[PDB]
C-alpha cells in the first residue's frame, strides 16, 4: 500500500495534540491590526529587514543575531535540521516540558535523550552530565511550560560549561516577556553555543501570525539560514509584525503583560482558598499549574460547562495537575465559581 | 568551532539562489486584499476549513484530497519528509527543471537521482526505468520551469505504470492555471501514488502569501498531515486565500491568465523578429525561454538598464538561454526596445 512506502518513524508516530478558552496560553483578547503593504504579487524578502531590526532593537541584540521564522516551533525544527545527523545524533530535553522538542526529533528521525528535572522542576545536572555523549542540541524551557518556574541561572552556567564545544544549548524563552529580567539574551557574548527562542504568540498577543525568532551568535544564525525555506514569512505577517514591534507597540505589549500578572496573582490567591485544590504552584508566566483532587473529574466537569483547561495528568510527575491559562477577570471568576 | 558541530551536508551545501522585474514568474500587478478576521490572538486551525473547501471546489476534488501549506515549496519538502528515509532512499528528477527538488533533498540529506530530459524536454522513459531502484519520490514539473512546455500525457501514463507500488509521482502544476485542460487532477481516481502541487503564487497573483496546496488521495494526505507543522498557515494568509478562492475571485484569476496569454503571444512574435534572438521556445505558461547570441552580454546589458531577467545559461542544455517573465505591455516594450 501507499503506507508501506512511508518511513517507519512516520508510520509509527505520535502526532501533535459561549465557552472559556484557558488551554493554549494565548492572550485572552484580540489586538487589531490592518495591512499596510499592498504588494502581495511579489515574493517577500527571506528575512524582512523591518521585522529583524525592530526585534533586534527590542531584544537588545544586533540584527545579525536574529532570525525570523514561522513561530518558535520552526526555530525548534531548524536547530535539529542544521545540527543533528539523523540516525547518528541525539537531542536532549528534561520532562515535564514543552512537547514539540520530542515531536520534531521523532518526525525528523533524531534520537531523544531524556533527563527528568528534579522534584522542584530544577535541572538534574549530574544526570545531564551523564548522558551528553552523542547529543548535539539540548532544549531548556525557561520559564518552563507547564510548571511555570524559571531555571536557576547558576545551573544554566553549569549546563553551558558542560556543553562547551559539544552541543548547542537552546533556551526556550517563549514566555520571557512575563519576567524580562530573567532573559539570557545578554549571555550571547560569553557563550557561542547559546541559542534563544522567542515568539509573538504569547505576551504579544499574536499567535495567529505564526511569527517567532531565534537569538544566537552570527555563526549559528548563518548556519540556520542554510536550512530554512527560501521565503519562510508571508508579506501580511512581516507587515503586521513590524507594526507590533514599533516603540508604541512595545509599550502596549508591556501593558498587556502587566494586566496578566495582576490577574494571575488574583487567580492564584483565589484558588488557594478552594477545597479540591491541593496545591497551586508559583509561576513567572501566563498560566498556572495546580494539583486537584480527582483532577480528571474536575477537568471533565469544567469541560462540560464550557471551561477549557489543559490536562497535564499524563505528564511525568504531573499526575493530578491541570494547567490554567490566565485570561480576563470574567474568565477567572468563571473558573472560581465553577470550582 | 560551532561549524564543526553542524551536519556535513549542511556545512557543504548549495543555498537556494525604476526597473522591470521579469525574473521570478510573479504576476506583474498587485491585486489588493484586506483582512476580515480580527482574531490574531488565537492559534489558527491546522488546515483552515474555508481555504480547503474553496480550493477543493475550484480544483474539482474532495476536501479530504487537499492539503494547504506554505507554498508548493513546503509541499515538495513534506513529501520527502514522509516518504524518504535519509541515507537510504532517493529522489528522482529530470533536469533542466525547478531547483527546489534537489535543494530540499540535499538539505534533508536524501539522495538525488537525475535523468535529464530528451532534446525536446520530454521524458527519457528508458533512463528513468533504469534508475528507479531505491527511489521513493519522482518529481515532474508540467508545464516545466524553465522551458515552458507540457509533458506528453502518454508518457505520464507510462511513468505512473513504472512506479506503481514503488514510488510517489509528484506532478508540479505550479503553472497549470495557464493551460487548465492539461491538469492531471482527474487522474487521482486511477492512480493512488499520484500527488499534485498547486500554488497561489503565479496566476493567482499572491506570491507574498506563501500559500500552496497538495492534491492527492486521502491516504497520502493523511501521511502528510503527520509530518507537517501544527499550525503551518497564519490567520491573515488563510483569510486572504479564502477570499481569492471565492467564485468571483476565481473569475478575476481567469481574467489575469487571459491577459497574460495575450501578452505572452505578443512578446513571442516580437522577439522572433530580433537578430540576436536565435530561438524562442513555445510555452504554456507565464514565462518564455529564448536562446540569445552572447546571452551573458545581453543579460548584463539589460541588467545595467534595469531590466531583470533570469539567466539559465548554466542549466543542463540551456546554454545561451534566458527566461523572460511575462509582465505588462509597457514592460514587454522595454525588453523589445532594449533588445
Ligand atoms: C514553551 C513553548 N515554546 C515554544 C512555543 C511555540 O510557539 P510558536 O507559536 O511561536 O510556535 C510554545 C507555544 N506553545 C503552545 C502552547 O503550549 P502547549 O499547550 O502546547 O504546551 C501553542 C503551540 C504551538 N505549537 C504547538 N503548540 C511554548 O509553550
Ligand atoms: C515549478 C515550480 N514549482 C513550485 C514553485 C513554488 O512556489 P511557491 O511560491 O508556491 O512555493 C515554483 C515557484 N518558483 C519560483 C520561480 O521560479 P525560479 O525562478 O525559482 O525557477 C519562486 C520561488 C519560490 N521558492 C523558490 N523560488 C515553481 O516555479
Amino acid at each position: 500500500t501507499i503506507t508501506d512506502l512511508a518511513r517507519e518513524n512516520v508510520r509509527n508516530l505520535t502526532p501533535y495534540q459561549g465557552d472559556v478558552w484557558l488551554n493554549a496560553n494565548e492572550y485572552p483578547t484580540a489586538v487589531e491590526f490592518q495591512l499596510t503593504q499592498q504588494t502581495l504579487n511579489r515574493y517577500p524578502e527571506c528575512q524582512p529587514k523591518a521585522v529583524i531590526e525592530n526585534y533586534a532593537q527590542y531584544a537588545g541584540v544586533k540584527p545579525e543575531q536574529v532570525l525570523v521564522s514561522r513561530g518558535a516551533d520552526e526555530g525548534i525544527e531548524l536547530l535539529i535540521r542544521a545540527f543533528c545527523e539523523p540516525g547518528k545524533d541525539a537531542i536532549l530535553y528534561c520532562p515535564p516540558t514543552y512537547g514539540m522538542y520530542s515531536v520534531s526529533a521523532e518526525t525528523i528521525g533524531v534520537e531523544c535523550r531524556t533527563v527528568p528535572t528534579l522534584d522542584n522542576w530544577q535541572l538534574d545536572l549530574q544526570g545531564i552530565s551523564d548522558k551528553l555523549d552523542g547529543v548535539k542540541v539540548v532544549y531548556v524551557c525557561s520559564p518552563n511550560n507547564p510548571t511555570g518556574q524559571l531555571i536557576n541561572p547558576q545551573d544554566f552556567r553549569t549546563l553551558l560549561e558542560l556543553t562547551r564545544g559539544k552541543a548547542i544549548v537552546v533556551a526556550d524563552e517563549a514566555y520571557i516577556e512575563f519576567c524580562p529580567q530573567a532573559s539570557l539574551a545578554g549571555w550571547l557574548a560569553e557563550y557561542p553555543h547559546l541559542a534563544i527562542l522567542r515568539t509573538l504568540s504569547k505576551a504579544f498577543a499574536l499567535a495567529g501570525l505564526r511569527c517567532g525568532f531565534t537569538l544566537a551568535n552570527e555563526e549559528v544564525i548563518n548556519l540556520l539560514m542554510k536550512v530554512i525555506a527560501p521565503y519562510p514569512l508571508s508579506t501580511p505577517v512581516a507587515d503586521i509584525a513590524a507594526q507590533a514591534l514599533s516603540p508604541q507597540g512595545i509599550v502596549a505589549m508591556r501593558e498587556r503583560v502587566a494586566q496578566i500578572i495582576a490577574e494571575r496573582e488574583y487567580l492564584i490567591a483565589a484558588l488557594k482558598e478552594i477545597p479540591c485544590v491541593e496545591q497551586v504552584f508559583d509561576s513567572e508566566t501566563n498560566y498556572i499549574l495546580a494539583r486537584f483532587k480527582a483532577s480528571s473529574a474536575v477537568f471533565k466537569s469544567l469541560w462540560d460547562q464550557g471551561i477549557i483547561l489543559r490536562d497535564q495528568n499524563k505528564q511525568p510527575s504531573l499526575s493530578g495537575c491541570l494547567r490554567i491559562t490566565v485570561g480576563t477577570r470574567e474568565e477567572s471568576q468563571r473558573v472560581i465559581d465553577a470550582l
